[PDB]
């Protein structure tokens, strides 16, 4: 299952309320089977001076985006063995996860609370909370980040920027299996 | 002075230059002097995610911006003094310089060191280092700032910006003195 005009077309005032909601840039982004990277398909940007502003059709890592990660979460431990064999882990930024044990960890957090963390792993400064959208098949076929700096997406907001960001991707989810 | 397209297409690389060297987003303001203030008339973005992205058009604070406090640096202290006796000045953040004196300090710190510096006045985690450009009268018209995240324009940086801003602003100068009008 995939995206779809009517459904982009639901997708987008979703992001816009999620944007309205955590004050910052929220982006959509589907999975390229690989390099399994993220690219972003659709963007509501905040109006705060210093935002995230990635382009649409730019592309977030694998290992050390929101989204990438998200995606990431949902594939077995040989499956992720095979690709971080396969792909590498190029380090960003100091917080980059380059240990597979230390990825790993992270993804069965991500699975357990229900949404990826970036904590300036792809870029300094730059935090991203993100969760997949599932078709009938549980397949994830797109996933909701948003993205801001680390002077708003504070620690302490953290689980609630989590929460929302759970609730758009649901949204489209439930979208999704309503026109079928 | 006075900016056109063609003037703009003249200093772009100028802007184009210091947004690679500095790695942040540069503007380009005007002072409107009738209602006094800077308002950007261009722009070269870094290529970071995370960067400053203020519109084209959009309005910096003249008390409480890189380019506003650029522009208020260049009023004598009478003019100053004035204008900010009237004239309640807004609190953007815990940062912003709303007391007259603290101001007016920051102003004369300005004029010394050749560059503003907007220290999380503006806006929570965003810093900006400007300096004016004059027209062949020698009367400031535009100022030129780098704008960016604290995460990146570090206390080890501010400096170095300065001297970037300073450099780039009078390259404008000289650019705008030979292409006047065009």
């Amino acid at each position: 299952g995939h995206m779809s005009r009517n459904l982009l077309a639901i997708v987008h005032p979703i992001l816009r309320n999620l944007m309205e909601e955590s004050g910052e840039t929220v982006n959509m982004a589907v999975l390229d089977q690989s390099d399994h990277e993220a690219i972003i398909i659709d963007q509501v940007q905040c109006t705060h001076l210093m935002r995230m502003s990635a382009p649409i059709g730019g592309k977030l890592p694998m290992h050390a985006s929101g989204a990438g990660k998200a995606f990431l979460a949902q594939l077995s431990e040989e499956q992720v063995t095979k690709l971080l064999h396969r792909k590498g882990l190029h380090a960003y930024t100091h917080a980059t996860l380059v240990s597979p044990v230390h990825l790993k960890e992270d993804l069965a957090q991500t699975r357990k609370r229900g949404y990826s963390f970036d904590d300036e792993e792809h870029a300094l400064g730059l935090r991203c909370l993100a969760a997949c959208i599932f078709d009938e098949h549980r397949e994830p076929f797109a996933a909701i980040s948003i993205s801001g700096p680390i002077s708003r997406i504070t620690d302490d907001r953290v689980t609630e920027f989590g929460a929302m960001v759970i609730k758009a991707a649901k949204e489209v989810t439930l979208a999704y299996g309503g026109m079928r």
